[PDB]
C-alpha cells in the first residue's frame, strides 16, 4: 500500500458550517494545513489515508485571531513582582485562538522586541500563527533595527507598531513624534508586505482620541491603519471611538474590560450606531497584568448570541474576518478553499470541543492535546 | 600624414538648427566633446581628420536633460517583487536623454545613496552626463555622509536633496524638518558649487503645496531652489503649482502622468497662465514603478508642436534650457560654442535619428550604437 | 462538481527517478507544493482535479541548490561600470536552480545586505526558495543589525556570513576577527535555527587555507561550519582543500572556474581522495563579472553534471549530489535536495542525456520545454 | 568671420620635445586642454583661430606631478605658531607643478580631510589638477566618511591613504591596523577607479621598513601599492628602500631632504642598484615647516632635475621621469606625465639649461617668462 500520510488528509464531516457566513451543513477537506475543498457531501474516500471526522450535530467555524496579546509577559507597573509570565501555547488554543499578534506595553525596559520576536517564532514552530508589533507604550519607539520603518519592512514577523496615548503611563509624545512613527509603520508595511498599522493603547485622559485626529491633520497615513484599542475603557472615549469608526476607522474593543462598557455591549453599540462589523475587532489583552486570560473572547461571542440577538455569523466577525481584514492576514479568518486550516469545532451552545491549527488537532474534548515545549 | 584623430573633429552640416532658439540652417563644429563653432557654412575642411555629417533636411537640437530618473531602480510599494531594475544606457539615449538627475523615492531601505552614486558614475563613464539628489521620500533624509549639507557640499555628483510631501507615503515631516533640510541643501550647494535644490515629490493630499509655503514662512531659502514635481497629478495641486510659479517658483511636470492633466496640456496651461517657459520643466520619473519608460518625453514635445501650437523652440525649453537653468547645468541645454556637444538629430516630424553625447555618436537610425557594459 | 483545485494536485508519472538516489521508474505525487507520495504505479485517479504528467522516457530529479549567487549583482572591481545587474528569475530556473543562497563580494560600499534581503524575498515571492549570507568580503562584517550574531539569529533569510581570505581584495583580517565572526555566525545559527556557517571566498595567496586552520586553533567552531569556496582556482589550494575535507570539512567547488582545476575534475579528485560526496558541494558564483566583460551565468552547473557522467565515470545519482543532497545537508536545508514525501516539490524533468525539460518549484511549473514559463515581475 | 575660439587652439612649435622620451624637434597641437597631435612640422594653418607659439631653441616637456604637498598647510609640531599657511597656486605653477596630491602630516587635530578636499577642488577650479590622500600620520585614520575604504571609493578626489611609521610622531600602529588600512585603500581604489595606494611617511626608527614587510606578511595588498616616502632621510633606511624597490616596490625620494642622501644622489643610487626609473618617484613635501622657521618650497624639484643632468650623468629624458611618467604610472594618473595625443596639455617650456619659461595646465598658460600670469583668487 502506498503511503500518502505526508498529505495529512483530513475530512471534517457534516458540521453546520459558519465561514463565518452561514453555509449550513457543509464539509471541509484539508491537506497540508490548507483548506482544499469546502462543499456538502465530500466523499469520505475522495483522497487516501484520510482521517474522517464526523461533526454531525456540531458547529464548525474559523479559529480566533487575537491581535493583542502580551506573549512574553507584561505587567510591571507596581514593581518587578508584577511582571507577568510568558503565554503558554495551550492557554491560547484552549481559548480557540489560532492566530496571535504579540506586543509590549508599559514596560519596555525589562521587555524587549527581540525577545518578543523569539516567542513569536516559537509559537509558529509550535503550530499556531503569530506576528508582533514593534515599539511599546514608549514613543519614540524602542525597536529592533533602530527604526520603526526598518523594523516593519525587514523583520518578517513584525506587522506594525504599538504606542500609548491619553494615558498616565504614556511617554508624552507630541504630534510630530506620533505622526512620524505612524508614517514609518505605513511605509515599512508597503515595502515589507505588511499592513503597516499603528496600534494605540488608549488611557482615560479627557483628550481621548484627539492625538489621533491631530495626527491625521498632520500626515497622510490612511485612517484605516490607525487602531485605537481599549475603546470600552471609558464611555466618553467609547463614544468618540464610534465616531472614529463612522469616519472610516476601525476600533478595537478589549474582551478583558468589563466596565463601563462590556465587550459584547460595545460590539452591540457599534452596530446600533450603524458601524459595519468589518470595522470592529475584539482582542483580549491576554497575559497582561491580575494575570489576564483568554476566556473572555469566547465568552463575548456567547453573550452576543445569547443575550444580544446576534447571529452566530455576526458574532464571529470581530474575532475572525474583521481582524484578518484589518491586518491583511492572508489565509486567515475565513473558511475557504486556499485558506489555512485553522478551525474550531463547537457544541451548538458554542462550547469548544476541538481546535485545528494549520490542519493539526490541537484541542480535543476541549483540552489541549498539543502543548508547548516546556508545558507540564 | 599627421594624426589629429585625438581631437574627434565632427562637423554637423546643414541642419535646421533649434538651439533651442531657431537658428535656421546652421552648422555645428565639435572637438573633444565640446561645441567649438556654431555658424552657417563652416568649411568642411576647416579642421583635419574631420567627420562630416550631412544633416540636410534634418533637425538639430540640444539633447534632453531628464531630472527625475530612478537610475538604480525604484518601486517596492507592493512588496519586493515590485522593485524595478536599474536603467539601461540605451534606453536613455534612444529617448534623446543625454543628461540625467538620478534619485530615490519611497524605498530608502533597500535603496541607498551610495548605490545611486555608483550608477551615476557608471553612466558618466559610459558617455552621458549624470548627477543625483541625496535623500529619498524619507525625512529626515538618509544620506551618504550623515548630513544633507555635507552631502551636497562634498559629494561631487550630488546637486540637491529629494523628499516627499502631501503624500500617503511621506515620513510626516514637520516644517522644521523640511526647512532645515532645504536650508542645508541650499548652503551645501553654495559651498560645493551646486544648485542646492530641494525637490518635492507631491502626493494627492488636499494640503498640496502648503508645506512649501509653510517652509517659505519658516526660512530664507530662495523660492528658486524649491521644486514641486508631479504637479499634474491632480487638478487642485496643478492649479496651486501655477500660482507657485507665478510667485517666482519653477514647477516640474511629469511626462509619465497622463491624467488628469496631461504633460503637454500642463505645459500649455502654464503658458496660458502667463508663466515663462523658463520656470517650467518636464521630467519622466523613468524607471520607476508598471516599469516607467522615457518615450513620453519626446512624445510630449511632438504633441506640443502637433496638437498645441507651440513652436519647436518653445516645445524644447522644458526639456533643455529650462532644466539646465534651474539646475545651473553649466554647458548643457543649449547649442552654443563652449557648451557640451550633446545633440539630437531628428526628422522634420521630430523622430530621433541620431544622438551625440559629449560629441560621441550614441544612436544611429534611432537605434543605440553605444550600449552599457552589461547590455545585451 | 466539487472544486478541489486549491490542492494543486499534480502527478508526475513514469519517469526514471534520481532522488538523487536511483529509484528506477517511480511516480511522485504533489499537493500544495509538497511531495505527498513517492512510489511506483500511483493511481492516476488517487486524487481529484489531478494534473497528470507523463514523464515516461524522462528523468526526474531534485531541483538544484546554488549556494553562491550574486543575486543583486556584483562586480565593481574595475570601476562602477563593472557593477553587474541583478539576477533574473528565469536565468536561475532555466538552469535547474530552485533554491539559492545570495551573497555579496568585493563591493560592500555600493552593495548592502538590506538590498540583498529584499531581492531574496522577491525570489521567494516569485516562486523559488532563497536565503542569503550576511557580510561580504570585508571583515569586520557589514551587517543589517549591527552584529553578525544578531543578523543570523534574527533575520529570517540570513543563514550565515561571508568573508574573503588569502586574497588581494581581502580586508586583511587577523585571526581574532575571523574567529569572532565565525563564532557569532555559529551561535546566531543555533538561536535562529540556521546552519550558522562561514563562507570563505578563497584567493591565490600562497597562504591558501592557513587562516582557517589558524581559526580552528583559536576557537571552537565546528569544522563542519567552515566552507572554503573557489577551491579549484589554484592547484596548491585545491590540494590543501582535499586535506581539509579529509579532516571533516566540506569544500565548495566553483562551476564557473574552468582552470586550472575543472569542476568535474575537482569533484572526481575529491572522490579519489577518499572524501564522501556529502562533503563536496558545487556552486556557480553566478551573476558576478566575467572578463569584453560579461555576467557569469548558471549553465556550468548542469554542464558539470553532464561532464561528470560522460567523462568521469560518475553515475547520474552521484553526479547530482554536489548540487542537491550535499548542499541541503551542508546548509541543513530542511525539505530540500531530496525527493521524499514531506519535502518540497522542487524537481527537474530532464531528458536521458541530462538536458532540462521542466522545472517545478514548490510544486509550481516554472520551466516548460526548457523555457521559463514563469518570469520575474519585470522580466525582459 | 566664423568664431572658433571656444576650441582654444594652441600650437607649440619647434621646441626640442621630451615626452619625457626624447623626440627631437617636434610640434604639439592643443585643443580644449587636450594634446590633439604630436608631430614635426605641424602646419600653422592646420586649425583656425590658432595661437602659434615659437619655441625654437627651447625645451618642451610634461608638467611635473608632485605627489607630496601640504596644500592646506602643515607643521604645528612646536605649537600652534608653527602651523604653516595654505599653498599658493602660483608657487606650484612657477615650480613646474601641474598635478599635485595633497596630504596631511603630524597634525590631524587642527587639520581635516574636508578642508584638504576643498583646497584640492579650488586648485582644480583655478586650472591645475589636484588629488589627495585621506588619513594623516594618525592610525587609525581620521577620514571624511568614516572608513578609509569608503573615502577612497566615494570621494572623487581621494586616491589613497596616508600614514606614519617608524617615527617618533607616529600613533604606534600595530600590524593589524596598518594592514587593514592598506587593504581598505586598495579595495576602495578598485571600486572607485583610484590607485588605492598607501603612503608611508618614514621616520628614523632603526626598524625602518620593517612594518611594511610585516604588513606584506599579513595581507595581500600588492607591493606596488605601498609607497615609502622620505627614504633618503637616513642611510640605513635608504639602503633598505633600494632592497624594497628591487623586490618590486616603488620608492619616493624627498627633494627637500638634502642630507644624508641628496635627492639626485638617491635617484642615481637607485639606478645603480638595478631599479628602473619607473619605480623611483620624487616629491617635495612642500608647504610643511622648515627649521628661524620657514615654509618648505618647491624649488628643489626642478633643481633635482638640474643636478641629475649636470652632475649625475643623466639624460634630460631620464632625469624627468621621477617627476612625470614615474608618478603618473605609480598613481595611474590617466592622461598625465606624458606628452601624447589624448593626454592633458600640461607642459613646461624651458631653456636648454632647464630653467622654466612657460607652464601650461590643461592647455591654459599659467606661467609666462617664468612668472605666474595666473594666480590664486586671493593671491598676494
Ligand atoms: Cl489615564
Ligand atoms: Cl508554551
Ligand atoms: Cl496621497
Ligand atoms: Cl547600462
Ligand atoms: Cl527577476
Ligand atoms: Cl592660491
Ligand atoms: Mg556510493
Ligand atoms: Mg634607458
Ligand atoms: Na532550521
Ligand atoms: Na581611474
Ligand atoms: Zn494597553
Ligand atoms: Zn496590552
Ligand atoms: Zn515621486
Ligand atoms: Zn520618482
Ligand atoms: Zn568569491
Ligand atoms: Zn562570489
Ligand atoms: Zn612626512
Ligand atoms: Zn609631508
Amino acid at each position: 500500500m502506498i503511503d500518502y500520510t505526508a498529505a495529512g488528509f483530513t475530512l471534517l464531516q457534516g458540521a453546520h458550517l459558519y465561514a463565518p457566513e452561514d453555509r449550513g451543513i457543509c464539509d471541509v477537506l484539508v491537506a497540508n494545513g490548507k483548506i482544499i475543498a469546502v462543499a456538502s457531501n465530500i466523499p469520505s474516500d475522495i483522497v487516501p489515508n484520510c482521517t474522517v471526522v464526523d461533526l454531525s450535530g456540531q458547529i464548525l467555524c474559523p479559529g480566533f485571531i487575537d491581535q493583542h496579546v502580551h506573549l512574553i509577559g507584561g505587567g510591571g507597573e507596581a514593581g518587578p513582582t508584577t511582571r507577568t509570565p510568558e503565554v503558554a501555547l495551550s492557554r491560547l488554543t484552549e481559548a480557540g485562538v489560532t492566530s496571535v499578534v504579540g506586543l509590549l506595553g508599559t514596560d519596555s525596559i525589562s521587555r524587549h522586541p527581540e525577545s518578543l520576536l523569539a516567542k513569536t517564532r516559537a509559537l509558529n514552530e509550535e503550530g499556531i500563527s503569530a506576528w508582533m508589533l514593534t515599539g511599546a507604550y514608549h514613543v519614540p519607539s524602542r525597536t529592533i533595527t533602530g527604526s520603526v520603518e526598518k523594523d516593519v519592512a525587514i523583520i518578517d514577523r513584525v506587522i506594525g507598531v504599538k504606542c500609548a496615548i491619553s494615558d498616565h503611563r504614556s511617554a508624552a509624545p507630541d504630534v510630530y513624534h506620533l505622526a512620524n512613527m505612524a508614517a514609518e509603520s505605513r511605509v515599512g508595511g508597503l515595502l515589507g508586505g505588511k499592513p503597516g498599522v499603528t496600534v494605540f493603547h488608549m488611557g482615560d485622559s479627557k483628550k481621548a482620541l484627539q492625538p489621533i485626529y491631530d495626527l491625521l491633520e498632520n500626515c497622510d497615513v490612511p485612517i484605516s491603519k490607525l487602531l485605537p484599542t481599549h475603546v470600552n475603557r471609558n464611555v466618553p472615549l467609547f463614544e468618540q471611538a464610534l465616531e472614529f469608526a463612522r469616519k472610516g476607522g476601525t476600533i478595537d474593543i478589549t474582551s478583558s474590560i468589563d466596565e463601563p462598557v462590556a465587550p459584547a455591549e460595545g460590539i452591540a453599540r457599534a452596530v446600533q450606531a450603524g458601524i459595519p462589523l468589518a470595522r470592529v475587532t475584539l482582542s483580549s489583552d491576554g497575559n497582561g497584568s491580575g494575570v489576564a486570560g483568554f476566556e473572555t473572547l469566547l465568552e463575548t461571542v456567547q453573550v452576543l448570541v445569547k443575550d444580544y440577538d446576534f447571529s452566530i455569523s455576526d458574532a464571529l466577525r470581530p474575532l475572525t474576518s474583521s481582524v484578518a481584514g484589518f491586518l491583511n492576514l492572508t489565509g486567515k479568518g475565513e473558511i475557504l478553499p486556499g485558506n489555512d486550516a485553522d478551525l474550531l469545532v463547537m457544541t451548538p451552545e458554542l462550547r469548544i470541543e476541538q481546535v485545528y491549527a494549520r490542519g493539526k488537532l490541537m484541542v480535543k474534548d476541549g483540552k489541549a492535546c498539543v502543548k508547548g515545549t516546556f508545558e507540564t
